[PDB]
């Protein structure tokens, strides 16, 4: 509420309160207000950002952007090359890499500071496509810890990903579900430009800077008004690092608009990309040079991280909704590399998403987007449980845009696509005493980083979507020790408790260690279920849901596929181990015109004709739409054998998922919205499978003594195959493409089932946590 105090040295100061008296911050330009004689004493430019010999020993001239005077080291406002030019020191990039075993911090530093150097639109492959031009970045990468790439969250846009980095949450949970959003409860829109985004109401979860503050760790200001030149951002961090140790922050963030901006103008692989990459490396070098002359280069942990990649996208490759819909003026479209559609609602509830989606489904052979109800999007995207996400979503093909009409090249790159697309992958490098030395780590998802940044600062993370401990292998020391959750429900192991004569199911037939390689899955909620053993498979059968929670079986490389004898096609047999009242019945299915059934262990993989009869037990049967059985039957008859054949055997765990409220979490019985007609048999929203083998494929899956290899999926249990535009073709032409789109992490299935897998292995639990967060992308 005041525009004219004199920020007594408060330039870029980390201590503020409300109004009046203007604030002294690098965000003042964004609020169009600081003690604006806190301004141009603070934003100088004179004489550039590098000392020259003739400047060495100058008397401090307050007009210079940085200083080469004898009092500058005190304040940290020397040019970062000051000691190299004036004191005979070398550039940090010219020094050999020396392992940092303990933090070497100067007087007054209680903990190693963390600096996050974030770069917008830094595609992972840039780490090579311009490698000879990034000496500082490549040193950090080769001498610290790096992954080949880090996976962003969907949508692969800046604000959803920066806030995921900050909170460890999926966008649906932290609230920043796009760069642009409409919230029906606020009845307001959020935009990259403008002031609406500054209202705290938009931002959920608990970001790193608030986590630190709440726990007594001071945070620098992570955000920079775009007018502040990148060199000044570095010099300000360095000046803050020079504050006394009761004002000095322990965690800092630098941000650069590059290489995103040049990626947009020229595309990710234009020759024009080299200059921005050179400039970014120069800035990294200024930072490392600045840390060295403050004797902090072996004390600070540095993270170099991007928010997303960049793809080739041109105005020529635009789909227009007006080519599909006759009434595009009754709808609002969030356009581009993704689509979100809602009604314009001034005179319109003829708006029905069901018709719009049907009108956007496989209408042109080479159609470059696919419509979805948000709950039918691949579950790995975790993009549905937020009122800011429109019911209608368009997943846009990489390299394409979607727009409303041809009225909506200047740009050649864009991003925002499906986060498993390789062009969207970005970078992670960690460098410092707490990160490992010269260590490469597998790719990981950016939702994991908040836990690590917390660990790096001694903070307890707020609850988030990372898996705490899955990244412990990045860290030399003070990791957090994860422990496996305790099993909640104990199984029963029923024997023969009833005889075939007590069953009134309406079912007929023509019937008159090996399979649990990683230990029994633990059930982490309260329920009643039975362990059922068979020659070919083992299952945990829920007496609540009348169907297995999981079915586990091992299929050797040499396994033979057999068909279902004609006399057995309709066969369903009572299971004398399970009460008829906790059993499904076959009349429910004959009475449900829309529902058929399938089996979790496939009769096609039975080991003998004797054992095949086991596969037809009522305890192995699950409700399946006929459309979905086309998918499931192909998977069980064809794909499982294929996977066994390619991977030297596989262990498979399959089962149902119920997520009618699309929150990514296992439904309670109350939340289940669909049952087989006139029955208590719930209808799954999805069916999962987890396919495990030995990473050393020279060992059979049942004889593995090292790291495991997993691929998993969560297939939508849908009554049609409209998602698959080629489903009228033979299944060999579309089912595997469907499954690859719905690939999943084991962790995703854990949340959706309440089960805990891999509880009995020869691996460390941290190593297992890495396995559970793996995603097989097929990219
Ligand atoms: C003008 C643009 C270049 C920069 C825009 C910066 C803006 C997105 C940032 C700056 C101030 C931030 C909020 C502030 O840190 C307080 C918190 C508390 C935390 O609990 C939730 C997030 C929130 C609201 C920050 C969100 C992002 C803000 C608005
Ligand atoms: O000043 C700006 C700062 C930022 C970001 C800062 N960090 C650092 C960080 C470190 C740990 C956890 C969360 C965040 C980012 C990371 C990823 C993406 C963006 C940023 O993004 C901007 C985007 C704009 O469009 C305009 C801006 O001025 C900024
Ligand atoms: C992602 O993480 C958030 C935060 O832990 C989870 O949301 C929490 O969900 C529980 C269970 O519904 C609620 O009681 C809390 O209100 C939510 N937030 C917090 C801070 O506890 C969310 O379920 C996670 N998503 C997935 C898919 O696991
Ligand atoms: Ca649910
Ligand atoms: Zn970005
Ligand atoms: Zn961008």
């Amino acid at each position: 509420t005041a525009t004219s105090g004199s920020c007594k040295g408060r330039c870029f100061e980390l201590q503020e309160v409300g109004p009046p008296d203007c604030r002294c911050d690098n965000l003042c330009k964004s609020y169009s207000s600081c003690c604006h004689d806190f301004d141009e004493l603070c934003l100088k430019t004179a004489r550039g950002w590098e000392c020259t010999k003739d400047r060495c020993g100058e008397v401090r001239n307050e007009e210079n952007a940085c200083h080469c005077s004898e009092d500058c080291l005190s304040r940290g406002d020397c040019c970062t090359n000051y000691q190299v030019v004036c004191k005979g020191e070398s550039h940090w990039v010219d020094d050999d890499c020396e392992e940092i075993k303990v933090p070497e911090c100067p007087a007054g530093f209680v903990r190693p500071p963390l600096i996050i150097f974030s770069v917008d639109g830094f595609r992972a492959s840039y780490m090579k496509k311009g490698s000879k031009v990034m000496p500082n970045i490549e040193k950090l990468r080769s001498c610290g810890t790096h992954a080949p790439y880090m996976r962003p969250v969907y949508p692969t846009k800046t604000f959803p990903n920066l806030y995921t980095l900050a909170t460890g949450l999926y966008p649906e949970s932290h609230g920043i579900v796009g760069n642009s959003m409409y919230d029906p409860v606020f009845d307001a829109s959020f935009h990259l430009r403008g002031r609406e985004k500054f209202n705290h109401r938009w931002w959920g979860g608990q970001p790193l800077w608030i986590t630190a503050t709440k726990q007594g760790v001071r945070a620098g200001t992570f955000f920079w008004s775009v007018s502040i030149p990148h060199e000044r951002r570095i010099l300000t961090i360095l000046q803050w690092l020079s504050l006394p140790d009761n004002e000095r922050p322990s965690v800092y963030a630098f941000y650069s608009e590059q290489p995103d901006f040049s990626g947009h103008k020229y595309g990710p692989f234009g020759p024009e990309m080299t200059n921005p990459l050179r400039e970014i490396d120069k800035t990294v070098g200024q930072l490392m040079d600045g840390l060295k002359q403050l004797r902090l280069h072996r004390c600070v942990n540095v993270i170099f991280v991007g928010d997303h990649g960049m793809e080739d996208v041109t105005c020529d490759r635009t789909e227009f909704l007006s080519n599909y819909l006759t009434n595009v003026d009754d709808i609002t479209l969030v356009p581009g590399t993704l689509g979100r559609i809602r009604a314009k609602s001034i005179n319109n509830s003829k708006y029905d998403p069901k018709t719009i989606i049907a009108a956007l489904t496989c209408k042109k052979p080479d159609q470059h987007f696919k419509p979805y109800m948000k709950q039918h999007l691949p579950k790995r995207l975790h993009y549905a449980n937020n009122r800011r996400i429109e019911d209608i979503h368009l997943l846009v093909d990489r390299r394409w845009h979607v727009a409303r009409k041809p009225l909506d090249c200047f740009f050649q790159g864009d991003h925002g696509f499906d986060n498993k697309v390789n062009s969207m992958q970005t970078v992670f490098v960690g460098y410092g005493p707490t990160f490992k030395y010269r260590t490469k780590v597998p790719p990981f998802e950016n939702i994991e980083l908040y836990n690590v940044m917390c660990d790096l600062l001694g903070l307890k993370p707020a609850p988030n979507n990372g898996t705490h401990g899955s990244l412990n292998h990045l860290l030399r020391t003070n990791t957090f020790r994860p422990t496996m959750p305790d099993e909640v429900s104990r199984p029963n192991y029923p024997g023969i408790m009833y005889l075939q004569s007590e069953f009134d199911l309406g079912c007929t037939c023509d019937d008159k260690e090996r399979h649990l390689l990683y230990g029994r899955p633990a059930v982490l909620y309260r329920t009643s279920y039975d362990i059922l053993y068979h020659t070919d498979f083992e299952s945990g059968y829920s007496e609540i849901f009348l169907m297995p929670l999981w079915t586990s079986y091992t299929i050797s490389k040499q396994a033979e596929v057999s068909s279902i004898p004609e006399h057995l096609t309709n066969c369903v047999r009572p299971d004398v181990r399970v009460s008829p009242g906790f059993s499904q019945n076959c009349l429910a299915y004959k009475n449900d015109k829309q529902m058929s059934y399938g089996f979790l262990f496939p009769p096609y993989l039975s080991s003998s004709p004797e054992a095949k009869y086991d596969a037809f037990l009522v305890t192995n049967m699950v409700p399946m739409y006929p459309a979905f059985k086309r998918v499931w039957a192909y998977f069980q008859r064809v794909l499982v054998k294929k996977y066994a054949s390619e991977r030297n055997g596989v262990n498979v765990i399959s089962g149902p998922i119920f997520d009618y409220n699309y929150d990514g979490l296992r439904d309670t019985e109350d939340e289940i919205k669909q049952y087989v007609e006139g029955s208590s048999i719930p209808v799954p929203t999805h069916y999962y499978s987890i396919i495990t083998s030995c990473l050393d494929f020279t060992q059979p899956a049942d004889k593995c003594d090292g790291p495991l290899s997993v691929s998993s999926f969560i297939l939508p249990h849908r009554p049609d195959n409209d998602e698959s535009c080629n489903s009228s073709e033979d299944e060999s032409k579309w089912v595997e493409e469907l499954m690859k789109m719905h690939t999943a992490r084991v962790r995703d299935i854990e949340h959706l089932t309440g089960l805990d897998f891999y509880r009995k292995t020869s691996r460390s639990y941290s190593e297992i946590l890495t396995l559970k967060t793996y995603l097989h992308t097929y990219e």
